[PDB]
């Protein structure tokens, strides 16, 4: 099965996300990219950010705006995925999550799904209570659960945690 | 000579800092905890979060210390960072005094300089400016080792920490 590496500040990201709203699903887009046989994810937009609290991961005007912007970025980014967070219910695909795939599957082979339910994390504040897996369709149509790894490559990894730093939406006040 | 460990968005977190602010010297507190011989810097917090010269405001540092007393990560204050945009990393005759008061305090405190000119233009890593200093028993300017912080337990704590330390509301321009 396709090894998913992904770097802490994108996972970081995802969990602060879903943990912070336990009374709903949360989503968002995952940007990485191939690095040979392994899907890296560098980073996690939220939905919000781009103007959809629920349902991003079905919003094409958004992704074609992400994927315009990464365009620039110039570390070769592009979007590798989806998340969405489960609160209370565990981590699965459901029917409507399996179609979504099987569409992101077809703009990109390597596309996945990280699904994350944070309520046991949000209880005991332990990462150890994190429940989240990473998901493709199998060629067979299977749910299959992908390895996944956290990234840990020196340089990358600074890379990775710059860039992810830069995109979060921070909360500001502007000078006029 | 002591090793320092940097976990990874410590750094990113000074650099940003740094590079916000071009034409003029910013600085901070770091934060970490000792882990045998070496020093790990999880954290980099601003005065600004604070109501901040940040790095000799004691009243600061005791709210800084007394929060995180209270949260049991056994994170404490372990230095504190400047930049010097376009001047290259050293410390001048006020940073020396400054990192000897810290020292006194805590005997691994330690000196993070940063230059980010060079990153705020190019965006690449390898153009990072910075060294991290002590001051020694004789009196000299020591340049600690740094590696950057890999262990994976501690670099997805160090991460989750430090994304939740710059969640603030910050006031811009
Ligand atoms: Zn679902
Ligand atoms: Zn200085």
């Amino acid at each position: 099965h396709m090894r998913v590496r992904i770097y802490p500040l994108a996972l970081a990201k995802v969990v602060k996300h879903a943990a912070s709203s336990l009374q709903r699903e949360v989503a968002g887009l995952l940007v990485g990219k191939s690095a040979g046989k392994v899907l890296e994810i560098w980073d996690a937009v939220t939905g919000e950010q781009y103007g959809t609290p629920a349902y991003v991961q079905l919003d094409e005007m958004v992704m074609a705006k992400v994927a315009e912007e990464l365009s620039k970025s110039d570390k070769n980014l592009y979007i590798v995925g989806w998340y969405h967070s489960h609160p209370g219910l565990d981590v699965f695909l459901s029917p409507t999550d399996i179609d979504t795939q099987k569409r992101y599957q077809a703009m990109f082979s390597k596309a996945v799904a990280l699904v994350v339910d944070p309520v046991d994390y949000a209880k005991t504040r332990r990462i150890s209570s994190l429940k989240f897996k990473v998901f493709q369709i199998s060629k067979e149509g299977r749910v299959v659960s992908l390895p996944v790894s956290i990234g840990v490559h020196r340089a990358k990894l600074l890379e990775s945690t710059f860039h992810a730093l830069s995109t979060f939406d921070f909360m500001h006040i502007l000078g006029e």
